[PDB]
């Protein structure tokens, strides 16, 4: 038994999906261009039927922390070396796989980016950046990426975070945890459902981690003057989760909130588990049910580092209307 739902492509299905992505790469100039953003969800209807059935059903299941699709071929020679930075990471070798991720994502919802993250790209990059080993962002390595809800600070955070493993030669684990419902007593649960916590945007939204835009103003407002929010929402028997293990804090001087958050931290630490995304594996993490992170690892810096493409997905773009930063697909 596993806490995520898993699908493995047959070689023929994987080949068909790859061919569709390659065709898109031939026909559109970029993945984040207006044209492909609009067309991808309909082109995705041509993906292998068994995969479409999996995506449609698994998303409606009550339990999974992620939807995992194994078996997409990746040829390291065609892919080329791991980029040294996200800025130069739209390499020709990675381009078809970026289209593939977008097509899969279009089966689950509306893709979007952030004006304040990797230049507002929709398909973003996860890779280790030399000098940035001990940071709190996804280009870290030697320091573990602590568990968190993606963009916890924001009402407009993704419903799903998609990850496509381009290479992962040393098998570094992604970490996941759900709400620790088997261990949270009722009183603690009660407190976590109340608006008694603070966050802050994570460091990926800092100007220094981009190559402004007015949207950085909103990040500052969120960091300097966070509004108290709940950590748990929805059904008490299956709550949605909004927390960042590093940045969450209790409301000022609220020791009962603090106790609940401390207990939560301990229970999530104790229940955190590993998912290894091997080369060609794709995961869609349910960002309402689960926190995620990434284990510490020693970076290589030899051209073959671990490298993922990544994408934020919402079930409803209109929920972030307020934050539509000039365009509906880049938020802030
Ligand atoms: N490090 C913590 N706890 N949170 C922020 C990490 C996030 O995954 C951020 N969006 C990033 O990609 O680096």
């Amino acid at each position: 038994v596993r806490p995520w739902s898993e699908f493995r492509l047959t070689p023929a299905e994987a080949a068909a999906a790859a061919a569709l992505a390659a065709r898109c790469a031939q026909r559109y100039d970029e993945t984040d261009g207006p044209e492909f953003l609009l067309d991808a969800p309909v082109i995705a209807h041509e993906l292998p039927k068994r995969l479409r059935t999996f995506m449609a059903r698994a998303r409606l299941d009550a339990w999974p922390h992620a939807l995992v699709v194994r078996g997409n071929p990746v040829d390291d020679a065609a892919l080329g070396s791991t980029p040294v930075h996200w800025r130069t990471a739209r390499t020709p070798g990675s381009r078809p796989l970026s289209f593939l991720l977008m097509l899969y994502a279009g089966l689950l919802g509306d893709v979007f980016g952030w004006a304040t993250q990797q230049d507002g790209r929709v398909v973003t990059d996860v890779l280790p950046i030399k000098g940035g080993e001990h940071t709190l962002v996804s280009s870290s390595s030697r320091q573990e990426l602590g568990w968190h809800t993606e963009d916890a600070f924001s009402p407009y955070r993704a419903d799903y975070v998609g990850l496509l493993s381009l290479r992962n030669p040393d098998g570094v684990a992604t970490t996941l945890a759900g709400v620790p419902l088997d261990d949270l007593d009722e009183r603690t649960l009660d407190v976590l459902f109340q608006e008694r916590f603070l966050i802050r945007p994570d460091d990926s939204h800092l100007q220094v981690n981009n190559s402004g835009r007015v949207e950085f103003e909103g990040i500052a407002q969120a960091a300097d003057r966070p509004e108290p929010v709940a950590i748990l929402t929805g059904h008490r028997a299956a709550p949605h989760l909004r927390v960042d293990g590093d940045f969450s804090a209790p409301a000022e001087g609220d020791e009962e909130a603090a106790a609940a958050l401390g207990t939560l931290r301990k229970l999530i630490d104790a229940s955190l588990y590993e998912l290894v995304l091997d080369q060609g594996d794709v995961a869609f993490i349910d960002n309402r049910r689960a926190v995620h992170g990434r284990r510490a690892f020693q970076p290589r810096y030899d051209g073959r580092d671990r490298w993922l493409k990544r994408i934020n997905i919402t079930r409803d773009l209109h929920r972030s209307r307020k934050a539509w930063a000039g365009d509906s697909r880049v938020l802030g």
